[PDB]
C-alpha cells in the first residue's frame, strides 16, 4: 500500500457515497445488491485503522438508509452488532457479532457516540433527491433509523426503561426514595459507578439534550440540518412521549455526572416560563402536537 493507493481507496469511498446520493432510486431497487454487500464487508475489515473502519461504518448506514426498509437479515444483524462492546444480538444463527459476521488509539467502548455523530449528520446529507422523489424522504430515512436504534440499541442500553410518561391521558403518582449505587471513589480524583452500561446512557441523554439547550449554532454548517432533526424529533406523538420518557430518565442518574441534569432544567427553563413551542402549544394520530401545557 502506497499513500497514492489510500488517497484511491479513500477516492472509491467517495465514489460509492456520490453514487448512493446521487441515485438513491436505484438503490431502493436493490441495484448491485450482492457487489454492495460484498464491497461494504470488504470496507468494514477490522485489521485497518480507525478511520477505515468508521468509513465502513458511514458506508453501511448510508447504504441501509437509501435502501430504507428494504435491509435483508445480515444488514440488521451487523447493524445491531455495528458498536463492540454490547452483548451478542440473539439472532436465528445464534450469538454474533461484527468480527464473526465478516468472518464467519484503544478502545474504550465509545464508539456508540462516534456511531450516533456519524449516523446524525450524514443522514442529513440527504441522500434523497427531492426531485423525483417528495418532501416524506427528508423525514422518513431518520424515522426508519431512530425506530431501528430504538428497537435494538435503546433496551440494553436503558435497562430501566418503561412506558408511563404521556401529556395525553396524563396518569401521575408520587415518586418514592432510592437507595444508594456505591461509588469507588476512584481515579483530582473523579467518581464512578460499579453498574454496566452507564456511560453509554450518559452519552445518549447528553445527545438527546443537545438536541433540545440547542442553541448558538456553534458549527453553522450543520445548523438548518439540526433544525430539521429537531422537527423530526417533535413531529409525532410518539417521539413526544420518548422524548419526555428520555428525560424522565434523566434526573434518575447516580450523582456521578450530574452535570447532565442541570443541562435538562435548562431546557424546562427554555421551554416554560419563556418561549413556549408548538411542543406545548394548545401509535402517532396527528403530526401537530396541540398538547396542552398544564399536563
Amino acid at each position: 500500500n502506497n499513500k497514492s493507493q489510500r488517497e484511491e481507496l479513500d477516492s472509491i469511498l467517495f465514489l460509492f457515497e456520490k453514487i448512493l446520493q446521487f441515485l438513491p432510486e436505484r438503490i431502493f431497487f436493490r441495484w448491485h445488491y450482492q457487489s454492495i454487500g460484498s464491497t461494504l464487508k470488504k470496507l468494514l475489515h477490522t485489521g485497518n485503522s480507525i478511520k477505515i473502519r468508521c468509513e465502513g461504518i458511514r458506508l453501511f448506514l448510508l447504504w441501509l438508509q437509501a435502501l430504507q426498509t428494504n435491509c435483508a437479515e445480515e444488514q440488521v444483524l451487523i447493524f445491531a452488532c455495528l458498536v463492540p462492546g454490547f452483548p451478542a444480538v440473539m439472532s436465528s444463527r445464534g450469538p454474533c457479532t461484527l468480527e464473526t459476521l465478516i468472518n464467519p488509539e484503544k478502545i474504550a467502548e465509545d464508539q456508540t457516540c462516534f456511531f450516533l455523530q456519524i449516523l446524525l449528520k450524514y443522514m442529513v446529507i440527504q441522500a434523497a433527491s427531492l426531485e423525483w422523489k417528495n418532501k416524506e424522504n427528508q423525514d422518513t430515512g431518520f424515522k426508519f433509523l431512530f425506530t431501528l436504534f430504538r428497537k435494538y440499541y435503546l433496551p440494553h442500553l436503558f435497562p430501566s426503561f418503561t412506558k408511563l410518561t404521556n401529556i395525553y391521558k396524563p396518569v401521575l403518582d408520587i415518586p418514592h426514595l432510592r437507595p444508594k449505587p456505591v461509588y469507588i471513589t476512584t481515579t483530582e480524583n473523579i467518581y464512578s459507578t460499579k453498574i454496566p452500561y452507564m456511560a453509554a446512557r450518559v452519552v445518549f441523554i447528553k445527545w438527546i439534550v443537545t438536541f433540545f439547550s440547542s442553541l448558538c449554532s456553534i458549527e453553522e454548517e450543520h445548523r438548518m440540518v439540526y433544525e430539521m432533526v429537531q422537527r423530526i424529533l417533535l413531529s409525532t406523538r410518539g417521539y413526544v412521549n420518548f422524548v419526555n420518557e428520555v428525560f424522565h430518565q434523566a434526573f434518575l442518574l447516580p450523582s456521578c455526572e450530574i452535570a447532565v441534569t442541570r443541562k435538562v432544567v435548562q431546557v424546562y427553563r427554555k421551554w416554560i416560563l419563556q418561549d413556549k413551542p408548538v411542543f406545548m402549544e394548545e401509535e402517532e394520530e396527528n403530526t401537530n402536537v396541540k398538547a396542552g401545557v398544564q399536563a
